């Protein structure tokens, strides 16, 4: 990890938003050098609370230097603290898995879908091992490094800021209701078992080629819907065996939901005989991986880890 000077970073375009901040595609030019390194920069939104502390690098570094040892979860390469807090990581070149499945639909294979499910479970299992509750797992937060390598991103900030998302009014009151466990919606309780609920929704997004969960149902009606027992429907390509795992992730009793270590072993087992568990149908050409680097100068590095 490095402390970056503001002259080292340049934002080149906005990529999108998530809790607490906006993500930009940027260029990192290490101080004193000429090489250009594509990065993603999350800029935290300013805290609008009048009673908030008006006031460092050490405090932020201590909180964000966590979970740096899995292939399946992102890690920061640097921070830059000035008037704003900038968190910097390698840019994942193929974007998010949500866009990938939406663009490829029926060109996908069962083996790829189950492999991604197993890698996401591996990343979450690692986050559970390092005692870091994610709070916002969704397919938009699963990034594509290469076709056979995905990484979970965007975690650690609620506990850095010691702030419930709903009380960070700079986020405009938006929360990912349709991915959240009931206890997170009603009581703002987040645990590794509520992450398991979000994992089930993420698997559902992948197996529907990126459908929107509960499409057409207003977020305000979701708690009543769940309390009455209604759940997301069976994706057409999923056997009942795979759908049963998703239903277990959505039980109101959080202790009865699967554990990530068991999800890793179940999806590794299914990924070894994929056509027995996922059947992509005629109703649903090679897949295209769309690059976030397609407009970058060829001399720029492709991955910050190449940098010495
Ligand atoms: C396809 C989906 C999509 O277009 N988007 C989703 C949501 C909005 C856009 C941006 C895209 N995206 N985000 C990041 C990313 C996310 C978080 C982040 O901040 C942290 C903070 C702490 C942290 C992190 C990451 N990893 C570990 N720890 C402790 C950053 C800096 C960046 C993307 C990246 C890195 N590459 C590509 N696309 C990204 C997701
Ligand atoms: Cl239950």
């Amino acid at each position: 990890m490095r402390i970056l000077k503001e002259t080292e970073l340049r934002k080149v375009k906005v990529l999108g938003s998530g809790a607490f901040g906006t993500v930009y595609k940027g260029i990192w030019i290490p101080d004193g050098e000429n090489v250009k390194i594509p990065v993603a920069i999350k800029v935290l939104r300013e805290n609008t609370s009048p009673k908030a502390n008006k006031e460092d690098e050490a405090y932020v570094m201590a909180y964000v230097m966590a979970g740096v040892g899995s292939p399946y979860v992102s890690r920061l390469l640097g921070i830059c603290l000035t008037s704003t807090v900038q968190l910097v990581t390698q840019l994942m070149p193929y974007g998010c898995l949500l866009d990938h499945v939406r663009e490829n639909r029926g060109r996908l294979g069962s083996q790829d879908l189950l492999n991604w499910c197993m890698q996401i479970a591996k990343g979450m299992s690692y986050l559970e091992d390092v005692r870091l509750v994610h709070r916002d797992l969704a397919a938009r937060n699963v990034l594509v490094k290469s076709p056979n390598h995905v990484k979970i991103t965007d975690f650690g900030l609620a506990r850095l800021l010691d702030i419930d998302e709903t009380e960070y009014h700079a986020d405009g009151g938006k929360v990912p209701i349709k991915w959240m466990a009931l206890e997170s919606i009603l009581r703002r309780r987040f645990t590794h078992q509520s992450d398991v609920w979000s994992y089930g929704v993420t698997v559902w997004e992948l197996m529907t080629f990126g459908a929107k969960p509960y499409d057409g149902i207003p977020a305000r009606e979701i708690p009543d819907l769940l309390e009455k027992g209604e759940r997301l429907p069976q994706p057409p390509i999923c056997t009942i065996d795979v759908y049963m795992i998703m239903v277990k992730c959505w039980m109101i009793d959080s202790e009865c939901r699967p554990r990530f270590r068991e999800l890793v072993s179940e999806f590794s087992r299914m990924a070894r005989d994929p056509q027995r568990f996922v059947v992509i149908q005629n109703e649903d050409d090679s897949t295209f991986y769309r690059s976030l680097l397609e407009d970058d100068d060829m001399g720029d590095l492709v991955d910050a880890e190449e940098y010495l």
